[PDB]
């Protein structure tokens, strides 16, 4: 079965609770991995959380988070939606500091960037054995998605970008078919800025919503086709998106300057010219998360919604957040079902540990009654080491 | 396959023990979660032990039980038969503070509870996929069976409760079919209360045992068929099967009002006017076990009865217990197998450690000989935290 | 695919070591079960390690061996063979502190007995499922053979004894099929004394080697066919099995009385009138492991011998020993192939530690060339708690 | 399928990372095996690490190094690649101070060999099962490849040494059918000396490198077809390749006497008259690790080379590295791929700890881009114990 991906996105009204692994609160007993970017994926046949670790474990000497980012043992892994995070549940995908993965129907592809900031090589696999690599274009820290890429009869596409994270950058879309780049074509985006991008499959093309981290509190999308035909522009709704922002306020189809400097990972999904936002609660601290619909945010600029969905509470720590979603071929249904995940970052640089890590909860959007409520991570900080 | 319902409860003389997982007494020193209501259910291919944990190992600090019972971190977990629960063995299953799972023949179902007191929704998954959500009616702690539900020629069945657990409630019946509510019906029972229902099938039917926590010391039932057409009563016995309860004596068919208040998870089943009832030792303390075969118990109020299996010592302490059936299409009989579990507390409120947490046996009815004993929990408590 | 068990044993002149677990050396660290008689069974497909368990870990407080042997808290768990027994890689199979398994071709019979010693019961199960029960009918510790049962033309067989461990007893036949005994005899056997008997299926039939713990330095055998029609002797030579015994010297065909009480349960191989015989090296304490092939063995009182191969230093402990076989099944050879395991005993009443158990070596029956040497537990005794 | 193994090599550019498993790191706090020669081989299906461990876990006495290398205690086991090897996740495979495995197709081939130096002997299992075994033929330690062996068109080809270390040994080369062994040669190699070859399929033949641990500091080779009709030599380039080794100069198609006596295991890839070299980054020391392109190397003597890529940096510590290969019926493509994995070595004898271990990490050939780095181990030593 090789994923259609012709679906439109399923009609919702709410998003419902999917999962929680409590991995920062079972890891002051167990064995569990520090990570951070716990993104979940599906295949036609179940759903794993996908993560980096610097491998090493909760409650440890070598969780001591002044190790680079990008170190030569960060590492790609994944385990079964929901549980705890390790090294005796968790599966290795590749060595990576950065990454992206998907499943087509009929295998995974998982993409590990490594190697040094001037010169970084993503290694791309199919069924876990090598059958591509990207290197460095620009010489300047190679990095992709941190969640799942986008899988449409029998390709997945995802987003690099090469180049500065505090000025004008690189952007290229790749269409990769059985772990084998086939096409790829860089955007012409003069004063765009696109990093850590969510990036969904909706009608047969597919829609990225992502993280400008260079002058935009509004996030950047691009579309494209299986062609990579594209389109691109900032969600237009003055319900800012990033963290950090402004109050919500006017917003534009273009960056919005104000508080645009950095940003955090996140996805939103578009319905017709609506728009359902995930975001954090605070606007200048990675605190809580909530969901918005607005029915008019992805081409109009006002600041009015319709309705909130509170995920976790403002006096919580949240983190990074991407979107995934379930196939017809997974689900039974005739529409493609919006979930996403969000991760709950303890640790540094807020909290007084050696480490930092994130635990995760999903939701799935669905079109029946649900309820808003706080789920954190729980863990009472510090632990032993 | 469907399981198609249709046998009757086989013949039995007595309980054969068919598991004790030493939950605790391994977690000692292992890594083991910290749970409750450790529910069995099968499929026509293997058995499964249900857990809800509050995402908290033993001997650890985040066992800490003030933790509310109804807390954002509880999740629904499953693990082999017999296997201590533990974060490298178990399966995730549902966000969930109360909580049902069963088999069609086809696909697992769990139900799982999460929410705000004022709003909990249960979320319902088939082959791990949400299927549908049922948000509270009464706004007052909705809440379901804590074992399994029941299925019948693909439909499955279970009871949930919302309003007091001190005085009259709401309490409903559910079908269910892959996942989606396809029929409901609330019980007209003024007077009665029922709480964490045993739902066993029999004869194409479903009959529950549950819990009044109001002001019954002999145990409610429902019974219904696949339209919902439902009878209601009380077990008549005298030979009382809540706790507390009073001395046994004369029983009635209506809720017994001495030492009515409270209760526990119990259940018992019904074979022609006869009953099995299990239940505590003691009448005052969550101690004991045993199972009691009155035969004309299910319609006639004496406190006669005709066998007495121990299954636990008074001298130890037991807690919630609960049906399961094995179904002909798993074990190749003609008629329907009926077996308990005993969940075993230890800790708070009766023994003095930061937590409170249950192990587990469970026995299958068989026509062949048997014998009583004591299969508690055996842990040496407190622990180190 | 039922196993015929037609073939004869593969001819063979020494032993080829298949296995070691390291099980107690492990457990210096990781979570691993104190144990006991970790004997060895295989089905068409694949061989496993079963062994009981008092459901506690070495280095904690539960391993303390005051704990009675038959405890309520004692099960049959089984593991892949070769790995540490833990709560992690085990599978649960029954409740017992006795107890036998053995495949088919088509599925596992698991036998556990458990109940106080004046009316044990022993729940067979057939692919997990209860199928039959046995009560104790001498009313003195039911027991069985701690090691594999025998399966020939999809019926398997096992040897339960009640009754005295010190004087005559009762010894019966059991024939089973997918789990359900049908068919026993009691051995007509005065001044027998039949335990732990290890089984094996040769040409269509069983042999079984035994412990007479009354007063026999020799070990008993039976043998029978499908029908239970049976034979009973003593192996007559003078190279002695059991330990205690005396020096080698001149044996009986029945019971040899010298250092006759007491005993361990261990195993020997009948070719022709020879036999290999597996036993201790030391007459007198549990320590050292050997195997000799004494080529008139069986009926021939001598105390000559041809060949003796080292298995472990008498300066180290052994413990009990069994036979298991792989058939053609499994091999794809012509003829059953004849295996044995060996438990090294660690801990009280030698050792200064709280605790007892042990790890183990198996071998394989090989023609082609071999060598003796030592493989001894290895643990360094006592651990931290 | 059987792996034909006629294909012959893939063009490659250079080395694409393909795992690291942080095993050092990660057991500073979870339970993971103290281990040597972490092997990778595949099969038609999945990649594994094999390795050989004292039964010992990391952070425990029993790790305590002064154990002899050649133990009773020393198995062979296996995890998934990438995965820290733990009693949790590993598969035992064979007792074994001495290995090999190959998968032909159809099954696994593990030689393991045990017993006294004067009298070894290798076992040697298919699907697990004991298939044939080899003893000592010059009583002086026989050991083998400590990674794969070869497999091709359903023949598994492999090198045994016996005899010393530091002077002439015997030689043979073993052709091993469903793990039966139907042929063997004995080299007519006079001043050659093999130890630990690293073999590869090619083009319907088998390549070995080795280490000359007499008297060479250039790399023995054996190349041979499926009669076992053999060629040998020496790597002729003055890119020397073993540890220790003098400063690159003028090679030799003999053993290059200077700084010849002790060595590493290798490995090298010939391409035509060219040569893919993984050697150490020091000439004195186990440090460092880099790839060495020598278009020319295998046949002339000269010091020239075209590409180096960096593996491991000079100021980390590396050890054994080998090859292994991944079949077209594994990867899908036309040619044979070569791949490689390297150990890290932490411990005795250079650094103050009790124990000795080591980490892995593997590269792929590729012809796409690829990047020099240095992939450590990483691990902050000492440990607690
Ligand atoms: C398991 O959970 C239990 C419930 O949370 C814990 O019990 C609680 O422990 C805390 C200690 O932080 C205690 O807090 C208050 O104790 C006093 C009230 O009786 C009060 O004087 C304290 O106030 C002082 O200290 C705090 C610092 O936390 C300052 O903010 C104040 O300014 C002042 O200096 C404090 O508020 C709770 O009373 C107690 N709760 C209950 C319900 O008994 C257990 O400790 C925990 N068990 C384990 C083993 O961890
Ligand atoms: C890892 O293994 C190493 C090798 O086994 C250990 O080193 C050994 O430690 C032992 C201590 O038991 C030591 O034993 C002898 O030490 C003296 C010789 O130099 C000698 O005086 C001792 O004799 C005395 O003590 C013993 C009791 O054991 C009595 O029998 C005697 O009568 C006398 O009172 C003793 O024989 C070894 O020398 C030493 N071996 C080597 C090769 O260095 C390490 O201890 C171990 N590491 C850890 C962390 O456990
Ligand atoms: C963590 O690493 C940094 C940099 O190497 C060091 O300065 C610091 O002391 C370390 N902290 C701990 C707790 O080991
Ligand atoms: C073990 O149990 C016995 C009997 O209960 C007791 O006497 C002894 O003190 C215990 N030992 C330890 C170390 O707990
Ligand atoms: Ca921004
Ligand atoms: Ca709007
Ligand atoms: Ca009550
Ligand atoms: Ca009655
Ligand atoms: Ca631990
Ligand atoms: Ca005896
Ligand atoms: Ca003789
Ligand atoms: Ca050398
Ligand atoms: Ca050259």
């Amino acid at each position: 079965v090789i994923l259609t991906g012709n679906s439109s996105l399923c009609p919702i009204s709410g998003w419902a609770i999917y999962s929680k692994d409590n991995g920062i609160r079972i890891g002051s007993k167990g064995d569990v991995f520090v990570i951070r970017e716990p993104f979940i994926s599906c295949s036609h046949l179940e759903c794993r959380t996908f993560f980096l670790t610097q491998g090493a474990l909760l409650n440890d000497k070598h969780s001591n988070g002044t190790v680079k980012d990008r170190s030569p043992y960060r590492t790609l892994m994944s385990c079964p939606v929901g549980e705890a995070p390790s090294p005796y549940n968790s599966r290795f995908e590749s060595v990576a500091w950065s990454a992206s993965a998907c499943h087509d129907g009929m295998g995974w592809l998982t993409i590990g960037i490594s190697g040094p900031d001037n010169g970084a090589v993503a290694v791309l696999k199919y069924n876990g054995i090598i059958t591509d690599t990207i290197k460095s274009w620009r010489n300047n820290i190679l990095r992709t998605q941190e969640s799942e890429c986008a899988c449409v009869n029998g390709s997945c596409f995802t987003i690099m970008t090469d180049g500065p994270s505090n000025g004008q950058a690189s952007y290229k879309i790749l269409k990769i078919e059985k772990g084998k780049v086939t096409k790829s074509i860089e955007l012409n985006a003069p004063n765009y800025h696109y990093e850590e991008c969510s990036c969904y499959p909706d009608t047969g093309k597919v829609m990225c919503v992502c993280r400008d981290n260079w002058h935009g509190s509004n996030r950047p999308w691009v579309s494209f086709d299986q062609n990579l035909d594209y389109q691109i522009g900032y969600i237009c709704s003055g319900v800012f998106g990033d963290n950090p922002r402004p109050n919500d306020g006017t917003g534009s189809c273009g960056p919005v300057s104000s508080n645009g400097a950095n940003g955090i990972k996140g996805f939103s999904f578009r319905y017709d010219n609506g728009v359902w936002i995930g975001r954090t609660k605070s606007t200048s601290s990675r605190s809580g998360f909530e969901m918005i619909w607005d029915p008019n945010g992805w081409t109009e600029t006002d600041s009015s919604f319709s309705v909130r969905q509170d995920i976790v509470a403002i006096t919580d720590w949240s983190g990074y957040s991407g979107s995934f979603v379930q196939h017809p071929e997974l689900t039974g249904l005739d529409c493609m079902r919006p979930c996403f995940w969000v991760e709950l970052i303890r640790g540094q640089p807020k909290e007084n540990t050696i480490w930092t890590s994130g635990s995760s909860i999903s939701f799935c959007g669905v079109n029946s009654d649900t309820v808003g409520w706080s789920w954190p991570d729980g863990a009472e900080l510090p632990f032993s080491i």
